[PDB]
């Protein structure tokens, strides 16, 4: 308790040290912080305590011919609710099919030189198709797992955004794209003394922001998601029509948006499901702002019988390997889902099909939330 | 043990039936979910279990001359860290200063009309100031809380979307805007027989998405938060100059995000900070996405001597009242920033507060990475 | 001749002077400009001669009960002929309808102060509902025609754009809002002498540039035109059906330019009509670019028989009055639709006609080309 | 005058049938165009006259070593003046360098198939490199000058949106590409008989509209242009300081086009200049909403003495060869510049030194008005 006393005049004596900052900040603050629990949490895995989040299960969601048990971390059952009711009507519609369209983790520094000249010829050397093996080579020394794909850079004024694109395996990869992206700044030295390095991120990349690089290039997994409802199954389950379904997408979701100015959200809540995914799973909750970039489309097949729903997300960022994949209670969740750790079968496999379960979980939440709406006119 | 049979042939028996349903998951996936706690939660405030994230705190950050210790609910103690450098600059450098913009929760149902010229006579009704009062009395028989503050009806083709804004005190108010709408919406088929009702959101308002009518607009909280800090203080404490700060913000939040095509994204971190605050304090996650929305300023003052720093937030989405602020351990965090629950002085006072609390972390954040990266060149 | 000497040692002798320059020009740039005519034009309404663009003729186009021959000034004959193909397909159905959503040309000031507090209080005096009569009267000084309609002031850090929005009567108004606004910044040095005027442009207006404050708030003309199209005309003169043209609309116009990151570009060639009748009616072709917004929607009506059309277009900037509009050839093209120079009725009246006349252009242009495609599968 | 008669029952007796329309068109709308001339135009180059824009001249602007007298088709002395203010300080200061960092012209057909896994098929078929070869020898029977550079194709749902890259010579390229698409798409039927093509354009080009794939992609001449303008030259002749040009740089072209929801448009004028130029060299008008896209960036160098300017344009659309380019007058502006035509040292050379006099038009442009904003405080 004197320890509590020097208040007077963190960084630690890892439970210990929990619990004597918690006396010294409700001494402090004078704010009773009674309801925050410091037991049952191994803090060795500066920390005063843990939240906790309630994990609802939804499913089971029939993909890829996979049957999942989707951990959704949320307050509201109302979520989970409405998730499974989509997860059903999809479960007798023979499911949903994913398709990985593009994976790999982007980093973009900012560097500079006296003209734009000069940084133009930065541009043309790095996107040689020649230099490319030299680049990888370099930057690959990041890692077992670092992969270059890409290099692109973008020139404004006299300075570069230099867009790299690797593979990570089952890691959400921006520690890895960021040591190899160090590796090359250095090598560059050599042919290019005169540059300026601004910084490890000029906002390019673009991590934690929705920007358009990432919605037309994508970043991390691009995923579509798609499943066909027949006419029998929307009328007697879903409550509605084909019709109704077809124009409440083109007037809510595209038509609506296209108003709104949106970028990226042609979409009825992928935001929702793909935040209590990303929390259950212990991925990045930042990261949710471009993981949730999301276009919604809903097309009459088969002479207007039947509908064909579809999400495409160009910008899934998740990992299965590292941050808070590997506390006790996010690690269960990847278990549920069986993507725990790194692939058995061939690296980033885990990582990849934990994109896909996103994407089917977000295709059943926009099925169920438009079908209600549609349903309630 | 015989319930867990009946696997063969949720929704009950809180916790009683919470441990049920864990056996039937496990038993039916054949995945263990061992390290997911059941106990040490009250599930009467589909449950299966409930996640840890640990509460870090940063601070003391100095704002409108209170001090704060500011809740972060993070994986990341690095996150952390760094957000307390950014309070001990500013807290050295006279504190930060805040203000609210405006305050306001909005909801845009789709509504549709035979033609645009008949859309058109609900737009022209809607946003004729003598019909405010009466369109006030219906909406504000939603709550003792709500007050409508205006009305903005956008017309695309046959098609309306009605914006709706009003205060909702200390809630973050998106089920006390959409009575209200629902209000509106039944006194409207009076004058107005021949309108369809799509959805109550037709994508406009605009929720969980980017978009620029919030932007534009504002949605919840419009605030803005500052602090100058002095050229000794930029040299001693930040390793940096005022000049390399300016010319970076520049370079990265400015020029890096414009070329990056953002929308709201002119910040380097903002959604880091946003989304741990958002977890500890029991906010909606899924709100990060608009809440995150920043444009951070840095301008040379004083002969170029001192450096004035600020974040521009126009959609801080926060209540103190309703969804998970009311469990145990959210509620602990807010009561630490002395904002639990409905304000005592005026209606919306805690959330305003909250909103501001947001505003001076993400400053705070901004400041100390901005500066590492200044300070690493 | 010997003018033309001082070549040796802009701004004069009009067409005097305009012929001394040509040789002068082609003497020092060692350039033919041969087929640049000179005679033609009277030069008291640095020339060195004019370009010549033929004006093509589409029409009869069938808006709000009148009968327009349209002129267009455009190389391709292509453009008139497909325009003219839709403005024939309306005149069988009915015709079009326009509606005028709002009016009024805007400048948005950039201003500082020392803090984003100070700020603040220009924004809730000039927004003070109380202040606005005051406002207004300094405001409109301007011009006999110059009406104040709206002033809202963004914040950004210590800076704010103050957009004012005002109707100009016939002209397009940027020089009458302009001199409205620096009434205003001169009446503000009172209670606001700390104020720095930035500039009388901070880009917020937003002129010339595409903007979403232009989208979600309209600037010069907002303007919705439509139509219905029978079944038996879309089998029978557009060579199609309704399903394959509401379907090409949405996987074009709206889902096309979604996934291509558009802003106001949800439409198929907008920007060809509104350039072609703008230079032919002497508006300012640089305004095209904010003029050309619109979202077209297609919409299957009376259990899928017939088609309803339509554009919206938010931001069209056009005046009947100042400018090119009053050289020869251009006037004349006015004195076609019968909008030349201010309105006999009420001021402002040209203007808005000539927008509804623009409008109903694009939606001739929208069906032609967008039926072409259709029927092409 | 009985061809007039049949008014009574477009497409053609050229002037000939021109004369007769004129009378048709004065006589069946009750509406003069006297001031609109006929005579003066060889109309063998449903035309009823022409009108006159006056060409001014700005210069002589020096770039990469090279005077040019640059033709500006407009009705404003003041930007004629203007961009001759910003010529003449850009001269004494060692004139304008400009870099070309891509050069291809884009077409983006929309085709569909039954489901987004078959789309995704097409996908990697055709941006699997062993393919390019085979893609590139069908897509080059186009033309003696197509040349196809790349395959981009991004999937929404059950849909493909695939963007082709190519050279087209000094023709701006639209007919080009769309011939070569043709190839693409006839060729694909083998294996690729499932696919339904909706359009030769899905709105992901982008053309005439603005869109971010064109901003972060490009579309046509990629080109950066840039001067310094030393200390000395801006207090004496501009009448300003670097730190003000600077800090309103930040202010208007990157801070309020940020605030406004800009899209490219991180500029002062660009588009005044691109139209005026575009008109005078018989360019496509419409596509000046994608040419005019600009950053404009200004930055202290040499410890705050000087300032390096420049204006990165990612997609000038232009060509000296088809369209407007062959009349007469536009002829005579293309040829003052030295770029009328085909190239005779290499195909391209021309449409390319047009797109670097543009982009050095509009540095010109935006250094004089920058000035006058930030000498007028």
């Amino acid at each position: 308790k004197s320890v509590i006393d020097g208040i007077p005049s963190l960084e630690s004596l890892c439970k210990r040290a929990a619990s004597i900052r918690r006396e010294a900040l409700q001494r402090v603050t004078g704010r009773s912080i009674e309801g925050l629990p410091l037991d049952g949490f191994d803090y060795e895995s500066m920390p005063v305590g843990y939240i906790q989040i309630p994990v609802g299960i939804a499913g089971p969601l029939l993909l890829d011919g996979y049957e999942y048990s989707v951990p959704m971390a949320t307050t509201e059952g109302c979520l989970v609710a409405s998730t499974n009711r989509g997860c059903k009507a999809m479960f007798i519609s023979g499911g949903a099919t994913s398709t990985v369209l593009k994976d790999g983790m982007t980093r973009a520094p900012v560097v500079r030189f006296a003209s734009a000249r000069r940084a133009s010829e930065l541009k043309f050397f790095l996107e040689n198709p020649e230099n490319f093996d030299t680049l990888a080579v370099v930057f690959n020394r990041s890692s077992r797992f670092a992969r270059l794909q890409s290099v692109k850079c973008t020139i404004a004024g006299k300075n570069a955004y230099v867009r790299f694109c690797c593979s990570t395996g089952d890691a959400m990869g921006m520690n890895m794209v960021s040591k190899g992206v160090q590796n090359v700044l250095e090598y560059l030295t050599d042919d290019f003394p005169d540059m300026d390095v601004i910084g490890i991120s000029g906002n390019f990349c673009s991590d934690k922001k929705p920007a358009a690089v990432n919605w037309i290039e994508g970043r991390g997994k691009s995923v579509v998601c798609e499943a066909v409802i027949r006419g029998e199954i929307v009328n007697k389950v879903l409550k509605t029509s084909v019709a109704a379904l077809v124009e409440l997408n083109m007037l809510k979701n595209l038509a609506g948006s296209a108003v709104a100015g949106s970028l990226g959200g042609f979409n009825a809540h992928a935001s929702n499901i793909v935040s209590a995914v990303f929390i259950a799973t212990g991925q990045d909750p930042a990261q949710n702002v471009e993981s949730s970039q999301c276009i919604t489309m809903m097309e009459a097949i088969n002479d207007g019988k039947d509908i064909h729903i579809s999400v495409t997300m160009p910008s899934i960022e998740v990992g299965t390997v590292g941050g808070g994949t590997q506390l006790a209670s996010q690690s269960a969740c990847l278990n549920l889902l069986g993507v725990k750790g790194a692939s058995t079968e061939s690296p980033g496999m885990n990582a990849r099909r934990l994109a896909t379960i996103v994407a089917g979980a977000v295709l059943a939440g926009e099925l169920s939330l438009m079908s209600a709406i549609a349903a309630g006119q």
